[PDB]
């Protein structure tokens, strides 16, 4: 039993909820929280830039020393840092980016980084500015996750469409 409340239960292991990220990780401060990064660790916008500056842009300091040492990630990789003020931990996920021409196959690589460990607060990975259909996604999401995972969307047109469109 944990902290994590008001969630429609999609599966076994997977949970939804229509809510801000940032908020809801002020509210949980859960163990884990996911970012929709990029391979660059550059938090200007969506999940990165709102989750980055809840954290005073300390997310974004940290970021750019990680890259500075170990360079970029890949697209479908992962790294874990800090979570800051909103989580024990951030682990910042590059979901593949259809604006910038990257594969939509490496979505699956992408969830497949929730799998190490066992309780996540996350977005649906390449949704929002990252391109991707949010619903695409959700399958993706179900049909590879399997820890247990809260997912906040925060348009709440495509949260009903997503809980109402589900197979
Ligand atoms: C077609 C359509 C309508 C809305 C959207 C998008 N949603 C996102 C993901 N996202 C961005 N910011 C946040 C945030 N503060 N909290 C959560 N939970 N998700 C976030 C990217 S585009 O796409």
């Amino acid at each position: 039993v944990n902290s994590f409340s008001g969630y429609l239960k999609l599966t076994d292991n997977v949970y939804i909820k229509n809510a801000d990220i940032v908020e809801e990780a002020k509210k949980v401060k859960p163990t884990v929280v996911v970012n929709a990064a990029n391979v660059y660790l550059k938090h200007g916008g969506g999940v990165a830039g709102a989750l980055n500056k809840a954290t005073n842009n300390a997310m974004q300091v940290e970021s750019d020393d990680y890259i500075a040492t170990n360079g970029p990630l890949k697209v479908g990789g992962s790294c874990v840092l800090s979570g800051h003020n909103l989580a024990k931990h951030c682990l910042h996920v590059v979901g593949p980016n259809v604006n910038k021409g990257e594969d939509i196959q490496l979505l699956k690589s992408a969830y497949e980084n929730f799998n190490q460990h066992e309780v996540l607060l996350a977005p649906l990975l390449s949704a929002g500015i990252f391109g991707a259909d949010p619903i695409h996604s959700l399958r993706v999401c179900v049909d590879t996750v399997r820890t247990n995972v809260y997912l906040a969307v925060f348009d709440k047109n495509l949260y009903d469409k997503l809980v109402s469109s589900f197979l």
